[PDB]
């Protein structure tokens, strides 16, 4: 056997870890499947993707088109149906029906060989006609046999009866295809439109209290939840809801020793009252967590829960799996560390003395609270245990429970990034809060929508507890609109932490990214009531970018973006598009200054004429213009950070 | 089992079609194998490579790097050995030593735990000692743990022991490995010497005969041996040697008619007097050839013979093996094209009807010139036979014979240059004559000796029968110059088809890189003797550059090369390395004007500081130069085309 096929088609993309690894989509998503493809000679050839399902059924006819001349890469958009494993292969072929076309072309015109040029087009078609399903379609290509044999009238109307548009329609839908030869299957693994589409919203239930009772519970928290819904959220994130240690528990402002009443950090997981299968009593009892999860569930909101694998010293563990803990010669295990960062409150855990019981055990944990209805997971610091262990665990959960979403935390060097995702991490956080000028925007959606399509689903979250980033320091609240709308128009998953409503940006010191009074270590109730009131939150603007995405296919997807130059540094313009929904996006960068600049639209991207003009709508005021090749724009911090416009047909 | 190890080890490269198809290299060749390593958590990893020989013998060991910082993309250099199919394996350990030295020292000076960290030190040495074979290495490390453990002297001091360069010695050979995780085999295929490196001369036999007898033999072509083997050539390229066809044979300038004496084409094989097992009766005989391959090897000359899968309508498989041919309607066979050239001396074959037949009879002809001691085929335009075809040929020859080279003349596009070359070709023919400017040979070459080569090894002919490029033809003789020091120092393997060293450069016409009165349609009696004694060749130049090349090792490899630069777009410059050995190349690409620049050497790339200076010699003239960081040349055409510099060491 020859690892070469008669018809040479190579390096089939997309592809994840050589093909032994399966490439990601979502249920209605649409995506580009690629080869190399060519021949010997100078014939043409054709080449098509057959998409496969569960069951093995193929899916349409889908011819693929060369993607630039010379280069020999060949492309087409597939779509991905009903969740599940699928594959796609891609099948070449020899066009001699092309190729006998662009022959007879020349030759009748120059009257060489017409007679027999003819003869050999009707033995194609006739060919053709005898591997067509539809009796009404071979009844078209025999009539044009018979009159390309017709000796009786002239050369040119004789091919020309061949070359019809009721012709070419039966062919282009059932070519004559010469040496079909096949790629391997590839894998691809569908998932629910959740996965990669979604907003999402991170909260503390225990800021939420009452004068009487400061620490929030589950039913007082649940008042939340209404406004949430309001602003257009999917996705509630919340932070670990266990109980806390007390052993090294932190306070205020990431000091080493708590006084009386300090809450302590909710990441800091377990104590006598239980683990991570524990609700924290000042929160309430598992009775009350399913009332919220039911209420959430009548607002549309999906709950997302923290799983953060670690401890603090008096977890139950430690006591009764020392195993699962590396200890020193003294019998101490150290506490966590990600430098220069030390996290005095928690011990890591160690894999490598019980791994199986580790592994049984957070499966165990995981099932638990997707019995309650948490159907999604925000795993902590995933780059700290081992990529095989949560390979393990996502294929043991994901083998009965297909449904369920784990997030990626992985706040980490590049190539860890990439494996965790590629290891099966439905979605995974990134570097966009790291990304502020231009250039690194470009440069890093370009990255995202392209290459990492296949194996990564990212969540830009515009801010965490531990990353408040110096752009909104420094800019206020213009800055915080700026982020909002790159985030909410870049990707298909954005989220916010509270307090990102209220502009909230004093930090713990200069050059830091943490925040002053940071809720990690205290309650931290709000006036939420005020805010609105006064007109000092930006929950009318989130509120409407979420409403942009719902009703604007484009903004649903990922991997359909371009971005078209501007004269300005500082003002960055880019469109997405899904059918013939079309969302064109300017911002300016800056928050401090106006900015007037020309973007200039790659019309041929937008599906248009160069010298076309098209109407558009500012679905942020209602303001309609009337945008060609070269279009001015006005941008002033405060008043306008952006243009989301979608084209009017 | 999960498709990832304990400790990640990813993306070995260098890879094939995916693993399905081996690497390259040749005997003595060094190349990079590398791997994305990494692991959870902060602490230190380690990798090595496992080059295994064709019967299961691992190589030594051989410790990998990190390449760049923050990358986590690790490398080594490997070496292989004797000929065969090999195989490489990268493996990934934590290294704990490495680990526990970086926290101690910090610890230690700080003050922190002093005790439990030197105790954690002692145990890690204790085990590595256990894993040292060697006896007085197992106590050095002994010594090592007890200092470690002396609570009597001071903490800098027990720690300080634990860090000594002899102790250092000991763990760099054999160091503590944990969690080892394995990489899963790639192939690699060592194949002789010649398959990289040698210097080719194309001749047609024919054109050496006699006053009495024009017409040369093999008898009288023999003659020519010595005077190819003087100027330093190790293969002599054959055209065609099989009879000729009559049918449609072609005159003199390409011409559609040949008249009464006219020779035709080598490369329309076929007569009633014989096919591709046959010599053409003008030439000889069997026997003749015999002593012919003789002599050239007791010059130290290999013949390589064209392979050319085509037919003159007169060739005998016309009648017995119709089927080997696409007929038309009326029986006729189309003549061969690839426009707007047409060949209406041949017939192409076609492969559908019959390929197991045109297999074995392909591999039989292969196998007969064997016997005659062919070692090297050159396949004229494998690009129109289909490439699974010469898949099965290249494995079946070399199945048996490994040691048999195949040359690919591919002048196509890039995807199937790339296909032939990683199917098995063991040489392919370059775009190397269209690139002539600074830019376009940095930029080619740079794709040459990087990823291209672990699956090509490029043949650089500074022309051939078929191509006589502008530039030579608009830059006479100090062009001949040029190229020829570019093709001799650039690539492992170059050549000359006759007539290049007599600056022949007379085209059919302006715009055309055929020669006029092209010797593929007349014999071309040259006077050897009378352009030696004028001197109006540059045959001594040709000589000084393969004794430059037998001389230096590191113009017999092809991966190692970096370009420094210049001031001026006419002047570029080069280095190649291989051991103690360092070649620098510095070359006026203008052929018209004299060219003074400053070459501005990256002296880190040469092995060498900053501010060093180095003594070289022009192998070129003898002159000793001394050059640093920044050097005035000054290169004129006619006196010197370039300066060819070894490191004097
Ligand atoms: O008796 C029979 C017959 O015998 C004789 O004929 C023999 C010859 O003696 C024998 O040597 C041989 O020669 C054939 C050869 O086998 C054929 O393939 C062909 O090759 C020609 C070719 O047809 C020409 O067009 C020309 O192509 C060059 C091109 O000029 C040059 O620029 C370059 O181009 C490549 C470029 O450098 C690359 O970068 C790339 O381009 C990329 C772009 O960069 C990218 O941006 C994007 O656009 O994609 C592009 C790729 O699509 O690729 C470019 C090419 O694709 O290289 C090409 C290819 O080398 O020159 C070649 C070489 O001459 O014809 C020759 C000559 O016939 O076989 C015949 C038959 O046996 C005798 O001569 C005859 O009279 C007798 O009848
Ligand atoms: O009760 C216990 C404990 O609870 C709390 O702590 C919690 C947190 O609440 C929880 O969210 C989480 O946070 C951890 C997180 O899991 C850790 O990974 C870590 O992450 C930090 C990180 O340590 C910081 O260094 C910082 O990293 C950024 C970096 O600043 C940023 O610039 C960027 O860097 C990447 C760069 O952008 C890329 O281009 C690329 O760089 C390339 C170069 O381009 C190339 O040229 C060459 O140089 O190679 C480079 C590659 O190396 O990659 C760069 C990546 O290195 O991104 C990094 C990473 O995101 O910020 C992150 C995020 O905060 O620490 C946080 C915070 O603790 O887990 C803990 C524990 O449960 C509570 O706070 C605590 O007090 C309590 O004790
Ligand atoms: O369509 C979105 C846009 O709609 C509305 O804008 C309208 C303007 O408010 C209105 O005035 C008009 O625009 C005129 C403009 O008034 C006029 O002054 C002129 O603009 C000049 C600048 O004055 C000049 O400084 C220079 O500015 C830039 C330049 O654009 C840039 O390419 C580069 O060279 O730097 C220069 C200096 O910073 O040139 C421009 C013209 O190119 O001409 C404008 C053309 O019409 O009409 C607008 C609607 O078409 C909204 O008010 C606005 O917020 C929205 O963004
Ligand atoms: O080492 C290899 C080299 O060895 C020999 O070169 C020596 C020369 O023979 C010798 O004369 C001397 O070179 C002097 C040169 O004589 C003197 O004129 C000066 O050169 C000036 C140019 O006159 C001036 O036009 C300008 O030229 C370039 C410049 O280099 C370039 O960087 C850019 O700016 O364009 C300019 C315009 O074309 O500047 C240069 C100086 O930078 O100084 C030279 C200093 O050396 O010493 C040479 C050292 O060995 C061989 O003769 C020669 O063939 C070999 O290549």
């Amino acid at each position: 056997p020859t690892v070469v096929g008669r018809i040479p088609v190579l390096d089939v993309r997309p592809v994840v870890q050589r093909g032994r690894r399966p490439a990601k989509a979502v249920t209605g998503e649409s995506f580009e499947v690629s080869a190399t493809v060519f021949r010997e000679g100078h014939d043409a050839v054709g080449a098509n993707v057959v998409l496969r399902d569960p069951r093995g059924r193929p899916g349409p006819w889908t011819p693929m088109r060369e993607l630039a001349p010379g280069t020999d890469r060949w492309g087409a958009t597939v779509t991905a149906g009903e969740t599940g494993t699928w594959s796609y292969t891609v099948e070449a072929w020899g066009d001699p029906v092309t190729t006998w076309r662009h022959h007879a072309r020349i030759k009748i015109p120059a009257g060489l060989d017409t007679d027999l040029v003819l003869e050999e087009g009707a033995r194609l078609y006739e060919r053709a006609a005898a591997d067509v399903p539809g009796r009404e379609d071979r009844r078209e290509l025999l009539a044009a046999v018979d009159a390309l044999r017709d000796e009786s009238r002239p050369a040119a109307s004789r091919l020309a009866a061949a070359l019809t548009p009721q012709v070419d329609a039966v062919l282009a839908r059932h070519p004559l295809r010469d040496l079909v030869t096949s790629s391997d299957p590839l894998p691809l693994l569908v998932e629910r439109e959740r996965a990669l589409y979604g907003a999402w919203y991170e909260f503390f239930p225990r800021s939420e209290g009452t004068p009487h009772t400061p620490h929030g519970t589950f039913r007082t928290a649940a008042r939340r939840l209404p406004a949430i819904a309001a602003m257009g959220f999917d996705v509630v994130y919340l932070p670990p809801i266990h109980p806390i240690g007390t052993t090294h528990r932190k306070g205020r402002n990431n000091t080493l020793s708590a006084t009386g009443d300090d809450v302590g950090v909710p990441w800091a997981i377990g104590s006598p009252e239980g683990g991570h299968d524990s609700i924290h009593p000042a929160l309430g009892t598992l009775d009350d967590f399913d009332h919220f999860v039911t209420e959430a569930g009548k607002l549309g909101l999906e709950i997302a829960l923290d799983f953060a694998l670690q401890c603090s010293p008096d977890h139950p563990w430690v006591h009764k799996h020392p195993e699962w803990f590396h200890h020193r010669p003294d019998g101490t295990i150290a506490h966590a560390e990600n430098p220069p960062k030390k996290y005095q409150d928690i011990y890591p855990i160690a894999f490598d003395a019980d791994p199986d019981g580790l592994a049984t055990e957070t499966v165990r944990i995981l099932r638990h609270w997707m019995d309650h209805g948490v159907r999604i997971f925000r795993v902590d610091n995933p780059h700290t245990k081992p990529v095989a262990f949560w390979e393990r665990v996502i294929a043991d959960i994901n083998g009965t429970d297909p449904d369920v979403i784990f997030l990626a935390a992985a706040f980490t060097r590049p190539a860890m990034m990439a494996t965790l995702a590629q290891i099966g991490f439905q979605q995974s956080y990134t570097y966009f809060t790291w990304r502020n000028t231009k250039q690194e925007l470009t440069e890093y959606l370009t990255e995202l929508s392209g290459e990492a399509a296949s194996y990564m689903r990212p969540n830009f979250f515009a801010n965490t507890p531990d990353i408040l980033h110096a752009y909104l320091q420094h800019g206020g609240r213009p800055a915080f609109e700026v982020r909002a709308v790159l985030a909410a128009t870049l990707s298909p998953t954005w989220g916010i932490y509270s307090g990102y409503e209220l502009c909230e940006n004093t930090p713990l010191r200069e050059g830091s990214e943490e925040y002053l009074d940071s809720e990690k270590y205290q309650l931290k109730p709000r006036d939420w009531t005020r805010a609105a009131r006064e007109g000092t939150t930006i929950a009318p603007l989130v509120t409407r970018l979420n409403t942009i995405r719902r009703e604007n296919p484009a903004l649903r997807q990922l991997r359909d973006l371009h971005f078209h130059p501007t004269d300005k540094e500082e003002v960055i313009a880019y469109s997405k598009r899904q059918g013939s929904n079309t969302v064109l996006v300017v911002v300016n960068l800056d928050p401090r200054h106006t900015q007037e600049a020309t973007v200039s639209l790659d019309m041929p991207q937008l599906g248009l004429d160069w010298h076309e003009s098209v109407p558009v709508r500012d679905e942020l005021t209602g303001e309609t213009y009337h945008w060609g090749r070269a279009n001015y724009v006005r941008l002033e911090p405060g008043r306008t950070p952006a243009h989301v416009c979608t084209v009017l047909r």
